[PDB]
């Protein structure tokens, strides 16, 4: 009983998912990293790959981690490896100082988690309460209770 991703796995070498491209589901416009939405021009990207750990999180917009100083030490080096292996919309997400990964209990705790998995963590998580807000404006009390239950569930899975 093989099924038909399983087969192409074990045909496979190297089997990855690349990034999705994130869609407004409303208008079918997808969100464009090339351009700048703030300030209305187009968006250049520096590599998180090629930058040390004392600059990576800081240029991505982050700031410094929360705890005690042995946490903080350990987590920042933890975080500056984990964010050198993110693309800049995925960094900045992960570094925003007021975001949900400001602390270096959430590093230190998830330091075996891949870049990519803490990266969609958070995105996924702050498009989750943008599809909550939309829904709740539009009434859609169902469509409330579903995104607060994968919420929730999403969350308390990474330790919130």
């Amino acid at each position: 009983s093989m099924t038909n991703f399983q087969t192409w796995l074990d045909s496979a070498d190297i089997p990855v998912q690349q990034n999705g491209q994130w869609i407004d589901l409303e208008t079918g416009i997808a969100y464009d990293p090339s351009y700048n939405y703030a300030a209305n021009t187009r968006r250049a990207s520096l590599s998180p790959r090629g930058i040390d750990a004392r600059a990576v999180a800081k240029t991505f917009g982050g700031r410094a981690l929360t705890g005690t100083a042995r946490q903080k030490e350990w987590a920042e080096k933890i975080r500056a490896e984990k964010v050198q292996q993110m693309n800049q919309d995925q960094a900045e997400m992960a570094c925003d100082p007021s975001g949900l990964l400001t602390a270096a209990k959430f590093w230190i705790e998830n330091r075996n988690d891949s870049a990519q998995e803490i990266a969609g963590f958070v995105m996924q998580q702050k498009a989750l309460l943008a599809q909550h807000r939309s829904a709740k404006a539009a009434g859609q009390a169902d469509k409330v209770a579903k995104i607060a239950a994968e919420y929730n569930a999403l969350t308390a899975r990474w330790g919130f």
